[PDB]
């Protein structure tokens, strides 16, 4: 019945945004284990841009976060059908190609981000007044 | 056996100091409630000064947070002894008076910050460089 979520992504300054997001992946079923895979500072940088918070500041903060049950840090770039069955994942839930493949294959669940709530956002809030 | 333990504070932006100290006052006992209490906003910004996050904005991330039980949102700005009775509280989790009458009665537990951890710590950062 329990079924595997894996969530990954760079998780930099985690604001609302993420942890929506992290309790949507989350609640997809009823009983869900959810998989946080946070990505390496060589590879965000390389790939997304600047991070702010390194991959232990970044997976630390990921702890405390109630919808999280597991986490892998470092995760790789790239999900690929081999990660899959090598951690028993069920869906792969993301913001959404890429995920073509997933979704072919059933296991892609659609997350959503909440603009607005960035840590970015709220700087500019103080420094707007 | 359950122990209900009570944590107030402004929460404003928070970061991997808070939810250290909201895990230490989780885990002050193997079996615990911990309700958050969250500051109205026209106290803090009458007694500690600008706060960057409405109250409501301040109380919706504490709710992703794993130690967090319950919350009382907002919460008065000094505890009373009607308050503990009112909420079945046996202990206080604040940083360190105040609090005398509280460690008097032996329901002062105390918690400690993080230095260095702080959203305008990081901003700092990435402004430093």
């Amino acid at each position: 019945k329990n079924v595997v979520i894996y969530a990954d992504g760079v998780y930099d300054m985690l604001h609302l945004g993420h942890m929506k997001q992290l309790e949507q992946a989350k609640k997809l079923f009823e009983n869900t284990t959810l998989i946080v895979g946070v990505t390496s500072d060589n590879e965000t940088k390389l790939f997304k841009g600047q991070v702010v918070q390194t991959l232990e500041e970044r997976t630390e903060t990921l702890k405390h976060i109630r919808w999280v049950d597991e986490i892998i840090s470092p995760c790789p770039w790239v999900v690929t059908p081999e990660f899959l069955e090598k951690y028993k994942i069920d869906y792969v839930a993301h913001d959404d190609d890429i995920y073509a493949w997933l979704k072919r294959a059933g296991k892609f669940k659609a997350t959503q981000r909440t603009e607005g709530v960035s840590t970015t956002d709220l700087i500019v809030r103080i420094l707007k007044n």
